[PDB]
């Protein structure tokens, strides 16, 4: 019925029922305006424009939870790559050694850092993001589960080493809790999303990094999926286009978004036959 209802750091309650405010960023704002006129219009939350809240700009979005009765939510980070190629450029010309990310890496695996990273107590952003891709399913399957918010109020972000196809299947199995109608509805929606992406003018002309698919369902068997988070989705130069399936290699700007979606549909289709 509301995301802000579950909250109780980039979101704020809107004044209008059914909406939510997201801290406005230029890349995301650009993206949402273009998407409202794209094939993908229905695959993303409604973008109603910008509002100032305490001398501060917010995107006015559809709250995707508004139609659900006690929503279960799963955030699935899409792509084989989760950072812009410019992060590699910045990390070589002028590294901003991130002590925070060394610490976050240390927590998951104190042995992961190199001799020199240990000595710096700091890693580069790209190295941290590449490590996170490789110990999750991101690198091999082209997506990863980031978190779940349940109908019993229980939330979990404990998926950093969820990597095998079967490990990911078991998360979706637990998430859908035997609801065949929810799983069929998710699969019908993902098939239609994949069809829409494959014809989208926006999708062919944009490097889609850092975006998620948000799975939402309730005990009344309502089920929806939307693309969210266009903060790192960037227009390709001139008339360049991506296939969104081929492997990333610095300079080709490939995201493996549709490799992710192909695998995701594959795993849900497997689960539906179990
Ligand atoms: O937050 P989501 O989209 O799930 O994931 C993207 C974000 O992942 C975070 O890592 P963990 O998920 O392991 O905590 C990074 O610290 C954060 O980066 P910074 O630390 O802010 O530089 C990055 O974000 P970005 O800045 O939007 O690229
Ligand atoms: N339009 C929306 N309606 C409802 N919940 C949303 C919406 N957008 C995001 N969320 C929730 O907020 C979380 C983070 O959203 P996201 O766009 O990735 O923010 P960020 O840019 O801070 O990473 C999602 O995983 C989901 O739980
Ligand atoms: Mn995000
Ligand atoms: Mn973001």
């Amino acid at each position: 019925g509301s995301h802000m209802s579950w909250v109780q750091g980039s979101f704020k309650a809107a004044g209008t029922s059914g909406l939510i405010l997201k801290r406005c960023s230029e890349p995301e704002r650009y993206c949402l305006a273009r998407l409202m006129a794209d094939a993908l219009r229905g695959c993303v939350p409604a973008f109603h424009g910008v509002v100032e809240r305490d001398g501060e700009s917010y995107l006015q979005l559809q709250d995707l939870l508004d139609g659900f009765d006690g929503p279960c939510v799963l955030d699935c980070k899409m792509g084989v790559r989760t950072y812009l190629e410019e992060e590699l450029t910045k990390a070589r010309e002028r590294p901003k050694l991130r002590k925070d990310m060394y610490k976050k890496m240390l927590a998951v695996d104190p042995e992961a850092p190199t001799e020199e990273e240990h000595a710096q107590r700091a890693v580069t952003k790209p190295r941290y993001m590449q490590w996170r891709e490789g110990i999750s399913s991101s690198t091999t399957l082209g997506f990863r589960i980031e978190g779940i918010k349940k109908a019993d109020g229980s939330c979990s972000t404990d998926f950093k080493t969820t990597r095998s196809r079967e490990q990911v299947l078991r998360v979706f199995e637990e998430f859908v809790q035997g609801d065949e109608e929810v799983l069929r509805r998710y699969l019908n929606r993902l098939q239609q999303i994949r069809d829409t992406l494959e014809v989208s003018e926006f999708f062919r002309r944009h490097e889609v990094i850092g975006s998620s698919l948000l799975f939402v369902h309730d005990h009344c068997h309502r089920a929806g999926v939307w693309l969210i988070d266009f903060g790192k989705t960037t227009p390709l130069p001139d008339g360049q286009i991506l296939d969104h399936r081929r492997p990333w290699e610095e300079g080709n700007r490939e995201d493996g978004y549709l490799l992710g979606l192909d695998n995701l549909i594959g795993i849900l289709a497997s689960l539906a036959e179990r």
